[PDB]
Formats: structure tokens, C-alpha cells, sequence
């Protein structure tokens, strides 16, 4: 096994804190969501469910000191975000670079203070491809300029993804976590994994990335559909998934629900 688990954080004001989330030892990646406001004349804004952005500075550092990678996710399930013009792609690329991916020059400007993030997560669920290809190109260019960080995406389970499909085809993403929930055509339902198993084969064969993660909801309440019990994921999915060269591990939506279900603890055998 030796499983890598990625988990989304920032979805509830009352959730287990980021540092306690990393201290669990269950995750290789923690993804903070969401920068859900940008483009269309709008100034970029975060919706991290009321957590203090400045307060996350020491927590992000602690998480990193324990070898947990911290990512910022742009877009999200909901939000007034859009990248319709070329200028919007350029503006957001420059803003993400200065304020999150580079060490501060002087600055009082940065939301997370002096924390330097390990990457950007594309969680685009509406708006089509737009200028997301251009945005990724500039971010990819900065990565080639010496600032080492990761670019990831969280597409829906139908391939190709209507919003990120063309961008994923450029092979720019280091890792992809496919959301195998909220869509019966490609996720687990009614004691039937057929739709899920066929979606997985397609993504692991066609997705032009080095690592593909399987995204599951940590709890029945966490998503409309697609919840699959831990004992079934290990029995059903892992044997066929670990046969793939592109198998990355699993992604969990989300930290708040995982704390309640203890889903990651069961899939690993309680670790630690
Ligand atoms: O670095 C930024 C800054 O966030 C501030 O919190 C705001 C939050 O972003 C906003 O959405 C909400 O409506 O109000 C809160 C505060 O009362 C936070 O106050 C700052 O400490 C933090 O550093």
C-alpha cells in the first residue's frame, strides 16, 4: 500500500485546525480552499469559511516542517469566479505568484503573511476552458524560472472534463485528483462500482499527468452521491488501481468530514 492521501481544508469555520489536521499524519497534501472570487472586473478574494487568513501563516509553516505539502485551490464548487479575458489570466497569474508562491519582497500585502505555498490547485467547476490554458502557461513559465511549486487540478469524473479537459491535455499538471462523486455516470452507486471502474480506466489511461488520484467523499453527508465505504475501497478499488503506473493515492473531500468519519484512519489502519 503505502498510501498518499490529499485532503481539502477550509470548508468549515468549526473544523479541526490546519495544524491539527497536519499533525494527524494521515496526509501528504492539504489543499486550502477556496480563492473563489476573481475575474470580471473583480478583485481576488478568499472564501475559507471565516478562518483568519493571517492566522494560517504559522500553521502552514508547521505543516511544511512536518513534510506536508500545502496548496491553494482556485475556483471551487461555487463562486463568482471567471477568466474570460487574456488580461484576467495574466493578472491572476502574477497575483498568485507574488502573494503565495514567492517569499515576500517587503510586503504587508499577502493574505497568508510570509508563508510560501507549495502549489496551486485548479478546482474550476464552471466557465468552460476559457483562458485557463493561458493562466496555466504563465504559472508553468514561473515554475521554469526557478520557483519550484506544483500545479494540480480536480476535474469531475466524466472524461474529458468540460472545464479543464483541454488544459489537462497540455500535460501541465503534476497531479490530478478526479472527483468520483456527485455524478452517477462515473461514481459509485447502489452497490455497483461498474460506472466508477470504467471511469477510472479511462482517466488512468488517457490523462496526461504523472499522478492520478481517486477522489472520494469522506462521509455520506459530504456529497450528494458517490460515497463508498473504506472496506469496499480497499477491497474493490486498490487491487486494480495499484496496477496502474499512474496511481497516485486518494483524495478526500473533506477534512471537516474526515474528522467525523475517521475514513482516512480506516483506509490506513489507524496511523500515525
Ligand atoms: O490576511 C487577511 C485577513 O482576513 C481577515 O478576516 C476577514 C475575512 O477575510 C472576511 O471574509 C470576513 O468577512 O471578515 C474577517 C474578519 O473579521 C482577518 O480579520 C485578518 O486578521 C486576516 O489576516
Amino acid at each position: 500500500a503505502n498510501l498518499d492521501i490529499a485532503v481539502y481544508w477550509g470548508q468549515n469555520f468549526d473544523e479541526r485546525s490546519l495544524e491539527a489536521t497536519c499533525d494527524t499524519g494521515n496526509y501528504a497534501y492539504v489543499i486550502i480552499g477556496f480563492l473563489n472570487t476573481f475575474g470580471g472586473g473583480q478583485t481576488p478574494a478568499l472564501d475559507i469559511s471565516g478562518h483568519s487568513p493571517s492566522g494560517l501563516e504559522p500553521q502552514i509553516k508547521h505543516c511544511q516542517s512536518k513534510n506536508v505539502k500545502v496548496l491553494l485551490s482556485i475556483g471551487g464548487p461555487k463562486g463568482p469566479y471567471s477568466l474570460d479575458s487574456r488580461s484576467d489570466a495574466n493578472d491572476l497569474a502574477v497575483y498568485l505568484f507574488n502573494n503565495f508562491l514567492l517569499p515576500p519582497g517587503h510586503s504587508e500585502n499577502r493574505p497568508f503573511g510570509n508563508a510560501v505555498l507549495d502549489g496551486i490547485d485548479f478546482h474550476i467547476e464552471h466557465g468552460g476552458p476559457s483562458q485557463y490554458q493561458l493562466l496555466a502557461n504563465i504559472l508553468s513559465s514561473f515554475r521554469l524560472a526557478g520557483t519550484e511549486f506544483a500545479l494540480t487540478a480536480a476535474p469531475q469524473c466524466v472524461y474529458p472534463d468540460p472545464n479543464l479537459g483541454t488544459v489537462i491535455n497540455s500535460a501541465t499538471f503534476d497531479a490530478i485528483w478526479v472527483q468520483f462523486y456527485n455524478n452517477p455516470q462515473c461514481s459509485y452507486s447502489s452497490g455497483n462500482a461498474e460506472a466508477l471502474m470504467n471511469a477510472w480506466r479511462e482517466w488512468s489511461m488517457k490523462a496526461r499527468t504523472k499522478k492520478v488520484f481517486l477522489g472520494f467523499p469522506a462521509h455520506p453527508d459530504a456529497a450528494g452521491s458517490g460515497y463508498m465505504p473504506p472496506e469496499k475501497v480497499k477491497f474493490h478499488v486498490f487491487p486494480a488501481a495499484k496496477k496502474s503506473y499512474k496511481f497516485g493515492g486518494i483524495m478526500l473531500w473533506d477534512s471537516y468530514w474526515d474528522t467525523v468519519s475517521n475514513f482516512s484512519s480506516k483506509i490506513l489502519g489507524e496511523g500515525w
